[PDB]
């Protein structure tokens, strides 16, 4: 199957996981039953659990989403990939758990609207896969600048591998300092000053539809 | 500063059109500008209409949208582009008119769902605008293969240049024989048979999105 470095993290998580939790991780063995789990999860004060606390709560924001996502991905011997998708100070970032199938880039992605979703595996480089979303990340809360196009930059794939795994797989405290040391990471711009005069903002019908809600229900 | 190809085109296209017709081009400077006139040109739910017979009873298909798109964005100066987003038996093709700002793709879009939609002037290839749709063409409208996605090729850009614009801009008949020339023109796959079984239907949240209708 797997390579010795990705046998050995996969050992490492072992170590550190219960029975219950490596049963679970065991059967989310491709990208797309991740993302099925994920769905099973209710979207959602300030958190930042850990993998081990959104299993026990099943309640998860994006990032908490991603790193869950990273977690099962490394257990079947992919990278713990996360990407960055970073906005101006008028919005919120999103973060995705990055993966690959046969040379090319999909995205497992917790969110609670019919935007910024799962990407399939068939984009040939992380910035095809970024520009995917640039369209659909929009100011849709508001009058004020509706429709306003935010995202800025997307980040390199961020390998969690460079941590250890006790750090952020089974943490009890807030992992603040895994999301501050991501929006620290290389980021590539996707405008220029000159781009950003000529952007349109979204229609009302793509507000209307992006403002829709998965949970509750 | 327009070149001698695009000043002698737009001359031709001159004699063809009405001074009320002119009138409106005139105004469509952008591609913002036309964007925002096919805003308010109603969605139709077979024709084929010419720009004439779309601003004249203001409704539109998307192909009726992006060849007055096109028209408009040749009066001052750009190719008229089209491009063909292909889809399986499952689904309807969906045409734009594509445009260049700074070296960037953008393209114009007439549509009446909140998917497949205007793109800004801001994508580094053909290729790289056209994978911006993949994942928002989907079955929405029915459980058959309820949330399947469809699209599996995009054409090169299509210089309706090629055809003496009397043929297109002003014609009375049904124009299927330029929905078959783009149809029948080089498309670039977006997948091949190992990538199609990957694939991952959109949610409900997704399909219920999509549903929705600008007009009436």
């Amino acid at each position: 199957q797997m390579g010795r470095g990705s046998m050995h993290y996969k050992a490492q998580l072992q170590k550190l996981l219960t029975t219950e939790e490596k049963k679970i991780l065991a059967r989310l063995s491709t990208p797309q039953k991740i993302q099925d789990f994920l769905d099973t999860i209710k979207n959602k004060e300030h958190t930042m659990w850990s993998p081990r606390a959104v299993l026990k709560h099943k309640h998860a924001h994006c990032m908490e989403g991603a790193m869950l996502a990273a977690l099962a991905l490394a257990y079947h011997g992919h990278s713990p990939l996360l990407m960055d998708l970073q906005t101006t100070d008028e919005d919120e970032d999103h973060v995705v758990a990055l993966f690959k199938i046969d040379g090319h880039w999909g995205a497992i992605s917790k969110t609670n609207h019919p935007v910024l979703r799962y990407r399939d595996p068939i984009y040939k480089s992380v910035r095809e896969l970024a520009m995917s979303y640039f369209h659909e990340y929009f100011i849709w809360w508001t009058k004020k600048n509706g429709g306003k196009k935010t995202l800025r930059a997307y980040s390199n794939p961020f390998d969690l591998t460079r941590y250890k795994p006790e750090r952020w797989v089974i943490a009890t405290g807030d992992l603040d300092w895994l999301a501050e040391a991501l929006d620290d990471s290389k980021h590539f711009p996707i405008l220029n000053k000159k781009m950003q005069k000529q952007l349109r903002p979204a229609s009302r019908i793509e507000t209307k539809a992006a403002s829709l809600s998965e949970w509750p229900k």
